[PDB]
C-alpha cells in the first residue's frame, strides 16, 4: 500500500499529508480512497481509470483549480464523490455523467462561475447535492430536472442574480421542492438561497 497511507481491507486513507499528487501504488481493488486535506493542485488526464472498483472517493480539501475531461469515467462504481473545498472555476460537460450509481455528490466551497448545462441529468439515484459557498449568479434552466431521488440540496452562499426572467427557474424549482432545501445549519431551509444585492430569498422573487 502507498507509503505513508493507512489500509485495511479495500480502504485506503492518505489524507492530512501535504500531498500534491494521487500517490502510486494504490490497489485496483480498493473501494474507499480518502486523499482529502492535501495540496493537490491539478490532475493527470486519467489518474483514477485503474481503481474501477471505487465506490467512496474522497477529494475535499484541496488545491484543485480544475478537471481534466473524464476524470471520473472509469469509476462507474462511485456512490459518493467529495470535491468540496478546492478552487474549482468551472466543470467539464459531462463530468458525472457515467456515475449513474451517485448517490452523494459535494461541490461546496469552491470558486464555480456557472455549471455545465445537464451536469446532474444522469445522476438519477442522487439523494444529497451540496453546492453552497460558491460564485454561482445563476444555474442552467432545468438544471435539477432530472434528480428524482433528491432530498437535500444546499444553494446558500451563492451571489444569485435575482434579475427576472433568468431567475424564475431556480425560485419556481425551490417554492416547488421547499422541503429539499437545507442550510448551514443543516435544517430544512427554503430562504437559504439568497439574491445577490437586495438579501431577499431567491423563491420570493416571483417573476412577472
Amino acid at each position: 500500500c502507498p507509503s505513508r497511507c493507512s489500509c485495511s481491507g479495500t480502504t485506503v486513507e492518505c489524507y492530512s499529508q501535504g500531498r500534491t499528487s494521487v500517490p502510486t501504488g494504490i490497489p485496483a481493488q480498493t473501494t474507499y480512497l480518502d486523499l482529502e486535506t492535501n495540496s493537490l493542485k491539478s490532475l493527470p488526464n486519467g489518474v483514477f481509470d485503474e481503481l474501477t472498483s471505487l465506490t467512496q472517493l474522497y477529494l475535499g480539501g484541496n488545491k484543485l483549480q480544475s478537471l481534466p475531461n473524464g476524470v471520473f469515467n472509469k469509476l462507474t462504481s462511485l456512490t459518493y464523490l467529495n470535491l468540496s473545498t478546492n478552487q474549482l472555476q468551472s466543470l467539464p460537460n459531462g463530468v458525472f455523467d457515467k456515475l449513474t450509481q451517485l448517490k452523494e455528490l459535494a461541490l461546496n466551497t469552491n470558486q464555480l462561475q456557472s455549471l455545465p448545462d445537464g451536469v446532474f441529468d444522469k445522476l438519477t439515484q442522487l439523494k444529497d447535492l451540496r453546492l453552497y459557498q460558491n460564485q454561482l449568479k445563476s444555474v442552467p434552466d432545468g438544471v435539477f430536472d432530472r434528480l428524482t431521488s433528491l432530498q437535500y440540496i444546499w444553494l446558500h452562499d451563492n451571489p444569485w442574480d435575482c434579475t427576472c426572467p433568468g431567475i424564475r427557474y431556480l425560485s419556481e424549482w425551490i417554492n416547488k421542492h421547499s422541503g429539499v432545501v437545507r442550510n448551514s445549519a443543516g435544517s430544512v431551509a427554503p430562504d437559504s438561497a439568497k439574491c445577490s444585492g437586495s438579501g431577499k430569498p431567491v423563491r420570493s422573487i416571483i417573476c412577472p
